[PDB]
């Protein structure tokens, strides 16, 4: 019998996560947000999760709640981003995109090509959408 902090229960969903086990991570994310639901990163962590089961509702639904809870998240803005690509909701999967990247140079925060990276593909899915349907 031993009950785990928040951050023990994120750090073995990380663990977790690591070994591929997404599940299992997921779970243990919601550990932490019961023991505390004020911390945005436990559902920017557990976002990932659904992302990587196509679980875009659950997604979208954690990083919606991480927007609730640090406004300027560069990571919430991100993942929900890549969740409405995914979705197919591009003007605003897009724009929350956009909102990353004046985020990320706002608060000095270096994540290489990522964020234009994924602006430009996000860019090019759309047309293409367009350029067919
Ligand atoms: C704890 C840890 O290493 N997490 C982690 C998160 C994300 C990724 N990369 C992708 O999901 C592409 C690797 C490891």
């Amino acid at each position: 019998g031993a009950s785990p902090s928040a951050q023990e229960l994120k750090e073995q969903g990380n663990r977790l996560f690591v070994g591929r086990k997404y599940p299992e991570a997921a779970a243990c994310y919601g550990r932490a947000i019961t023991r505390n639901p004020l911390v945005a990163v436990y559902y920017t962590n557990r976002a990932l999760c659904y992302l990587k089961m196509q679980q875009h509702e659950q997604a979208l639904a954690d990083c919606r709640r991480a927007l609730e809870l640090d406004g300027q998240s560069v990571k919430a803005h991100f993942f929900l981003g890549q969740c409405q690509l995914e979705m197919e909701s591009y003007d605003e999967a897009i724009a929350n995109l956009q909102r990353a990247y004046s985020l990320a140079k706002e608060q000095r925060l270096n994540f290489g090509d990522d964020i234009p990276s994924a602006l430009r593909i996000a860019k090019k899915k759309r047309w293409n959408s367009i350029e067919e349907r």
